[PDB]
């Protein structure tokens, strides 16, 4: 099984990987053939070179994304709620989802699910 | 496909048919064909007499939940993080987890699982 101390350690290497807009770093948490679900009810996209797209398009905006609880991590699965903060053209908007992770037994994330939904979406005006 | 308004007062329901003890209004927010996972991992329980059961069993001590942030909800989907504690033998214990929800067409929770690992098990 998985430790659910290291799949907590990717949960917060992610956030640290989105902030820092490291690209490389974000992506070889994830399996070859990991699938990301955003969000939720979309066509998940499928292996590497479609998840490093939709990370390289995430990434056009600097992001600021915080862990706003601890990490709930059980068997080869954990779950958690960020917020994610950034600013376009003098306007803010701040996304608060709830993420889930599957690993594989290496440790690797084999899918990425995004829940949230408009009501989780917040501008500054 | 369902309402995050409906899913959401769902999710408000069912935290509160906790607070009040009330076995029979938890239960009636599930579908005939329901499964619960509790905690992700187990076997889950299946159908409206396992989920009674299930409920049951937890609502053998008094239990004090709430939401600790806004529900998360989409598609058919809802995703909350909330605490439940209760008080027994002296000891409080507080576990986090995060629940998810599944929904039928008819607007019932076809699915629960409770994500939840030790390290969201709080003793004092
Ligand atoms: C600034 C601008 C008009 C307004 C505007 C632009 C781009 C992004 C925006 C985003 C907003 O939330 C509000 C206004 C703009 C244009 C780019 C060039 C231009 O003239
Ligand atoms: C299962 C549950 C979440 C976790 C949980 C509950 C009750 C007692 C518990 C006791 C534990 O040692 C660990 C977790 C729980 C809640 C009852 C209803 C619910 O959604």
């Amino acid at each position: 099984m998985n430790t659910p101390e290291h799949m907590t350690a990717v949960v917060q290497r992610y956030v640290a990987a989105l902030n820092a807009g490291d690209l490389d770093g974000i992506v070889a948490l994830f399996a070859d053939d990991a699938t990301v679900e955003h969000p939720v009810g979309s066509e998940p996209r499928s292996g590497t070179a479609a998840i490093r797209e939709f990370y390289a398009n995430s990434l056009k905006l600097p992001l600021a994304v915080e862990l706003t609880q601890e990490v709930r991590a059980v068997a080869n699965e954990a779950a958690f709620a960020f917020t994610v903060s950034f600013e376009y053209q003098g306007r803010k908007t701040v996304v608060a989802p709830i993420n889930h992770f599957r690993f594989n037994g290496a440790g690797k994330v084999v899918s990425m699910r995004a829940l949230f939904g408009e009501k989780n979406i917040h501008a500054g005006a």
